[PDB]
C-alpha cells in the first residue's frame, strides 16, 4: 500500500547538485552532476561514475566540449582540464 517501507535500487540518471561557496559578504552555487551513482555531498564535489554509462549526457554535458570523450569510467586519474 502507501504507508510501507519504500526501497531504493540503482536509478542512475542526473542530478543537480548544489556546492555554496562562501566568499566576501555572498555565497555561490556551483551546478553540476554527481550525477547520482555518487552519494551527493553539502559542496563541490565531482565523483567518478563506476556503472560506465552514466552520466552519458543531459543539458549540461551535452554541451560540454569533453563530453565526447566523457570518461563514465572512473579508471582516468584526475581532472587537468
Ligand atoms: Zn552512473
Ligand atoms: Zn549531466
Amino acid at each position: 500500500g502507501p504507508a510501507s517501507t519504500s526501497e531504493t535500487p540503482i536509478k542512475k540518471g542526473h542530478r543537480r547538485e548544489i556546492g555554496l561557496i562562501w566568499n566576501g559578504d555572498r555565497v555561490f552555487i556551483d551546478r553540476w552532476c554527481n550525477p547520482m551513482c555518487s552519494k551527493v555531498t553539502l559542496g563541490t564535489i565531482r565523483a567518478r561514475c563506476t556503472c560506465g554509462e552514466c552520466p552519458r549526457v543531459c543539458e549540461q554535458c551535452r554541451t560540454d566540449t569533453g563530453v565526447d570523450t566523457r570518461i563514465w569510467y572512473h579508471n582516468l586519474p584526475e581532472i587537468p582540464e
